């Protein structure tokens, strides 16, 4: 291979975001790369989860200056299902809880049509998303996506919903929030998983366990990306400046 | 010189059954007067589930065993009772109370000490927020809502938690959100709670603030494994579990 490029999946141009009367995001410049593991880390109030939600097309999240470009195409004027259709996703940092919906079905909501294209293809997906995660197949299918599961499983059912999704671009607020250490090590393994399938992860965390995994991290204060690169050096950047 | 000694929060062999599963599995916990007590241990162990039977939460009733609160046993209180007696629990993702300001909410639970003089229940408030590094003025009139962040909403559920000044405060979480450059302003808020007399009975993941309690409880799969020094206890953890 004789040139050596780099091609962008998310480009965040000079982002100034206004929400109610305050300006959160102060000219944002970020990018995503093709199957890339790209960490967001920053104190409380600094603009991140708000970062996430601009880039989804969350209702009330619209830019007063700058742009966002997803795939090549100004997802400005995008709802959130336009964007959803074209691979992108986010995972909240506390999921909602729905009664009547059982993991299998949940799980089975967003599966990757390369998987729901045969039925027993999408029954081994949904068992092998589950044991990635920790959570034994058949403890967890029948029981319900609702307020019956605790945090940290809730928050594993999640990420295995992000395996079955397999999307170009999944925005994690908080992935690790939830569970306990010692399953840090199965979350970096769904990362790679991920990355192996050729996804591209923008994660935000206050985890530096999990912040230097990523292949890039950029620090965010004040709704501006201070430093970006190195996850060890960014890291420890923050921890003595910002 | 009074020998009469009474154990503040006292699990005796609790069993308690969620939906089908048996949640915790004869826990013997206790919490002492001014001390600050970390449960650590694994998702799916029954921590929470601990914390919502100590409170009292609907559903969590223990089918063997007894929860003791300053030596009366609270087994026939309802949520309400154990509240007045001076218990409190703050939930892992507080609820977003809308059409309530950060003012009206910190003045609710106040404890009466302060709410006896207006200008003193002002000044708390106030106190409550620098505490824990929001400022007064942008965050007073703020209504608690989805428009707070998660980490602002963990802020000023502690601040809740000053202002109420409790006998026994049961926090699940308290960290989670948090960001790790204000850490210390957690352990702040630990230590002042300690120093007004406070128990704090604290859920967590981050060793940071467990090896900041005097006391550390490893649970496992609804038993207490291990228990005491928040350092010898911490690694057990990370080496079994
Ligand atoms: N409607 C609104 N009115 C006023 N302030 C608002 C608002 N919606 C959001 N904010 C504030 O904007 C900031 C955005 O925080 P967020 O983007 O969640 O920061 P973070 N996740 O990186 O911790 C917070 O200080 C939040 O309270
Ligand atoms: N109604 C229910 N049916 C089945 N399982 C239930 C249940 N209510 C709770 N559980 C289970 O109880 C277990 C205890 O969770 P929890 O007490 O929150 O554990 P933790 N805080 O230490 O992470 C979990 O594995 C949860 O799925
Ligand atoms: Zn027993």
């Amino acid at each position: 291979g004789e040139f050596m490029v780099s091609i962008m999946l998310l480009k965040v141009e000079d982002l100034h975001v206004y929400r109610g009367n305050r300006e959160i995001l102060k000219g944002v410049n970020l990018t995503v790369e093709e199957n890339e593991i790209h960490a967001i880390i920053g104190p409380n109030g600094a603009g991140k989860s708000t970062l996430a939600y601009t880039i989804m097309g969350i209702s009330g999240y619209k830019p007063t200056k700058g742009r966002i470009i997803f795939k090549g195409v100004d997802i400005i004027d995008k709802n959130i299902t336009e964007r959803a259709r074209m691979g992108m996703t986010l995972a909240w940092q506390e999921p909602a809880r729905f009664e009547g919906i059982k993991v299998k079905n949940y799980l089975m909501l967003g599966m990757n049509e390369k998987y729901k294209k045969d039925k027993e293809i999408a029954e081994e997906k949904i068992r092998e998303a589950l044991k990635l995660v920790n959570l034994d197949p058949d403890k967890y299918l029948d029981r319900y996506v609702d307020e019956t599961l605790s945090g940290g499983e809730r928050k594993r059912i999640e990420l295995a919903s992000i395996i079955c999704m397999e999307p170009d671009l999944a925005i994690l607020d908080e992935p690790d929030s939830g569970i306990d250490i010692v399953s840090f090590d199965e979350i970096k393994r769904v990362f790679d998983y991920l990355k192996d399938k050729g996804c591209s992860l923008l994660v935000i965390t206050h985890r530096e366990e999990l912040a230097e995994h990523a292949d890039r991290v950029s620090l965010i204060c004040a709704g501006e990306v201070i430093k970006s690169g190195d996850p060890k050096e960014v890291g420890e950047f923050y921890k003595k400046e910002c």
